[PDB]
């Protein structure tokens, strides 16, 4: 039993919500916050600027401080850091932007990373921002992930057609 409340049941370990990820977040306190980063983890826009700016810059001064020490990450890859006054952890996760061109294959790849932990908070991979195709990025998500996984869609509408498609 956990504290996430209000998420409809899509499998066995996949939940959905529309909500605030921020907001979400700072209710539930959960171990593990997922977010939607790039390589150089500058955490400018989309889910990643929103989740900075609810730490008060804290997740970017500690994410330079990573970079300066380990370099870029890669597409697809993660690292773990603090969640900071959000979740025990941030799992900061790679996927692939299309608006970068990068290849969608990597999605598989980013979405292996939370099998690394047992129950997460997670945006919709390489969605937003990032160019993909929501509907897809769940399909890949339900098909890779096997730990408990939270998903918060913040767009409403996106929410209702996520829901509304899913197989
Ligand atoms: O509309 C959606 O869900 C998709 C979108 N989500 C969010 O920007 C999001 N999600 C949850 N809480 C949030 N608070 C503030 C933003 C936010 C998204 C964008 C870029 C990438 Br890459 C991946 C996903």
């Amino acid at each position: 039993v956990n504290s996430f409340s209000g998420y409809l049941k899509l499998t066995d370990n996949v939940y959905i919500k529309n909500a605030d990820i921020v907001e979400e977040a700072k209710k539930v306190k959960p171990t593990v916050v997922v977010n939607a980063a790039n390589v150089y983890l500058k955490h400018g826009g989309g889910v990643a600027g929103a989740l900075n700016k609810a730490t008060n810059n804290a997740m970017q001064v500690e994410s330079d401080d990573y970079i300066a020490t380990n370099g870029p990450l890669k597409v697809g890859g993660s690292c773990v850091l603090s969640g900071h006054n959000l979740a025990k952890h941030c799992l900061h996760v790679v996927g692939p932007n299309v608006n970068k061109g990068e290849d969608i294959q990597l999605l598989k790849s980013a979405y292996e990373n939370f099998n690394q932990h047992e129950v997460l908070l997670a945006p919709l991979l390489s969605a937003g921002i990032f160019g993909a195709d929501p509907i897809h990025s769940l399909r890949v998500c339900v098909d890779t992930v096997r730990t408990n996984v939270y998903l918060a869609v913040f767009d409403k509408n996106l929410y209702d057609k996520l829901v509304s498609s899913f197989l």
